[PDB]
């Protein structure tokens, strides 16, 4: 059914969004595994799948309103080289993904298009989710360290 | 039955003080996790549940002795910032508390009300038991250092 | 994630509403009990941990957008001495909250933050299925007789 | 080993309110019963069971001290006419034990006979949930009608 | 169903002599346990809950033919002060109640009161296995040394 | 926890009583096997690391009160050579243990410690139903004779 | 059977030995398992039921020579106030032990009683087996350092 020509617009700019969010936290999934971090590792890829769902449900909205998702091209992904930047690139990610999913989120329902909104809902709790996760990380490691943080994140033979 | 007016006016200052303990040690499971270190944090929970169990008790001892179990007020509760004023907030808790438990002990007997003495000989226990578990993490933690101490006591994604 | 400080003070409110409720509740549970009505007590000590979850639920949040909760502090309780007074006064109660949940939810829904939105929303219904609840035996009180409906609820000597 | 003379006999003193109250609760059960109350005359059962153990334990504790125990004459019994009378008198044999006990309790405290001191609190505790329970019936018969009470108590097909 | 005067007082002569059983067993029970004679003081404990049941079931009987169970006061108790002893003091217990028995069975063969007439005559046969019980005993004893059957009542670790 | 000082030299008294008994306990284990009575002496193992227990729980308690325990030094042992002997001997220390047991308490309960109080009490039954066991074979030992009793307690040659 | 007149000496002066280890390891345990190092406070536990089974065989074998075993004494016990003094003063036993055990190793043979030989060819191996352990935690210990090695051997909440 023909749905919001500028809902459809935001829905495929977040596609486009959770789309870069994936390629990202998989690419670092595979740094941080490599630099010897596994348990960091293990984590950036189940993020990485749950964004894939997440992109996974987005398309699946947009076709439903007889739209074309933009799956071609991806925003400017951010790549840590330290640990630490691997938690800020994700951190300052998750921050650009909110403030969008809300300012989309507040033209669903004036349009009125209302599960297009509580899809918004939806991820806008998911990321926060994510933000809550990301920063303890960074109070965890600037006040034990940034060894023992890659420590307590590592593995041994 | 009747009891010792005094003996309810007690096990209700004793009911004021699980009742704060309670909320102190929750308080302060929510702080140590979201800070990082949710294996102190999921101590910190069951002590709470455990101070739960306590209050409990003092209030169906209460209505026992036709008395009114005031659950309306809590003392002063004590909010550490840092892992190591967590375990000296509980420590200056559980000491006062002690001093309590015995006073209130040493006037069931004399009233002749044993069953309520032998629930103030359990909670002595209980919190002596209590207080020797925080003097280890602190003897601990102030001898391999408080980042150890911190990361020891995180887990990782 | 620095919040806004007005929705912290509300949900620090809505924090000092359920833990009020939480020791109502509590306290209903033990004197329902030693009155007799083993079931209705049982039903209290359920309703009361109940809101235990919702008390975690605004800490959790509150410490998340960064402000400090305050469990330092609970409102005036109402306490009753008959059954129907107790019903009565968690009723009370359960209006009471309500009317601060929507109050809430509507400042959050106007910072445009969402998910603390969409908690309150989720407290409401909460609070109004307990509602729905309480007024159901206050509705079969009136038709059974305030006496049978104790001994409904009542255990028997076991 | 030997005991102090009169903890051998508070104990004996015990014992004697202690096969009692096993006769009349087990009265009680065959009476409450035989009237229609199955469920409460069921606990009556129960509890005189308990009883028996207490018993037990105090034949026990007296032979070890070396002296000779007194299952001879029991105290005077009494029995309800009524199920409001049962509990009623069930409530007074109570209140006697648990005063006795106590007495008895501090006399091995003075002669530092500490286990047989731990016995007596032990049976203060268990004479105590007994007297919670009888209070608590009669707060539940006072308050739905003492016909209705009775009837929570009964069986139909059973 | 009112019964008999007569027969709701055999009954009761019944009811006397069990309890001063139950009591007397089971404080052999306690004795031959401290002595060292373990096994033989579990025997003797078994029999105390076989005379609880028997108790039991007069009171009830009692209680049908609308007369009034008197737990009160029991009959003079026999208490061994050695081994021998207590099968001797328990074989006279037996040997009166089985005469009791007797001449209150015929009682309620008279008065046309079968079923009692049936309980007396069951009550007559579980006295009789333990008097062979008893007397059994004491043969083995007589024989074997009344030091050895001391023996063969013990334990050891245990 | 800064313990009371006389507190802990009655806990470290206690703590060289058990050690003690571990050690004496133990010996009676051996010897008594070797002798031939294999059960009595399986019991003795037992009863030694009853002891083992003890020992230990004193060992965390005054490490906890902040004291420092001394495992240097232990009481005369009692090792007798017959099997009454064994008896005999285990009981004198018993009963000297309870005696020391008993005043340590009192030391506590005066101080307002009442946790070691408990703890001393809780030692006291310990002993106490050693020592009714103990009594009990010996008891036996008069009955049977010196000497079947040995074969009661001995084990077979498998 | 009548043993030689000297294994048995040999045999009770080692009781005293393994009955000495006894007190020693167990005493540090429980000050080990305070300090917030409940993990090698669970060897120290196991390392003195070792020695318990030690001492019940000696015992076993001395009554069997018709001898009297000497459980009245112990040799002069060490205790360590930090987790290095522990492990030194385990270190210092077991060799003390160990040239003893050879000692009346070399004189059992020579009285020609062989299977008390063979009880401190077991003695030694095990002593030497213990000796093996401790020397490699005060080579990991001052390599990693003292309080890694404390935060490795210690357990949270
Ligand atoms: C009068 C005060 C309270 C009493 C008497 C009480 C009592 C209890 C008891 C008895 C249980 C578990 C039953 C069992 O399994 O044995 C429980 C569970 C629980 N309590 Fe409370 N409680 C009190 C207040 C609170 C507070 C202030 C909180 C925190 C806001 C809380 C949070 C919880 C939670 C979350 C559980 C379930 C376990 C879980 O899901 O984590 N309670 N409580
Ligand atoms: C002399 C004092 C008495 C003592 C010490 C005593 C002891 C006991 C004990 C220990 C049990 C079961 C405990 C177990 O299973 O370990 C029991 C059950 C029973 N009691 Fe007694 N009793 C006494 C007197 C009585 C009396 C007066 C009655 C009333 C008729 C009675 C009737 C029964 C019956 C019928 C049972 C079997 C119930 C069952 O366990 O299924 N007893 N008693
Ligand atoms: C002659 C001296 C001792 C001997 C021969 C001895 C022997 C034994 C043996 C053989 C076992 C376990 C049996 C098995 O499962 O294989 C044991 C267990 C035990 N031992 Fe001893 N022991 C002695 C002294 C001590 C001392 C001084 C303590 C500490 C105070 C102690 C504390 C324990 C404890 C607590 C257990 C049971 C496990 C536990 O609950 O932690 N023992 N002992
Ligand atoms: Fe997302
Ligand atoms: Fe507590
Ligand atoms: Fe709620
Ligand atoms: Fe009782
Ligand atoms: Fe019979
Ligand atoms: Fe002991
Ligand atoms: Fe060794």
């Amino acid at each position: 059914m023909q749905g919001d020509a500028k809902v459809i617009e935001y829905l495929n700019a977040a596609l486009r969004s959770e789309l870069t969010a994936v390629s990202q936290y998989w690419l670092h999934y595979r740094l941080q595994e490599d630099w010897g971090f596994g348990s960091i590792a293990h984590k950036s890829r189940k993020e990485s799948i749950e964004e894939m769902h997440h992109a996974d449900k987005l398309i699946q909205r947009i076709i439903f309103l007889g739209g074309h998702p933009n799956l071609q091209r991806l925003n400017p992904l951010r790549i840590g080289q330290t640990l630490r930047e691997t938690l800020d690139a994700d951190l300052a990610a998750e921050h650009d993904a909110r403030t969008l999913y809300i300012e989309a989120r507040d033209h669903c329902e004036k349009v009125r298009d209302y599960p297009s909104k509580m899809l918004f809902e939806e991820l806008i709790a998911d990321e926060e989710g994510h933000i809550d996760y990301l920063e303890t990380q960074i109070d965890l490691m600037g006040s034990i360290g940034e060894q023992n943080y890659g420590m307590l994140n590592a593995k041994p033979a």
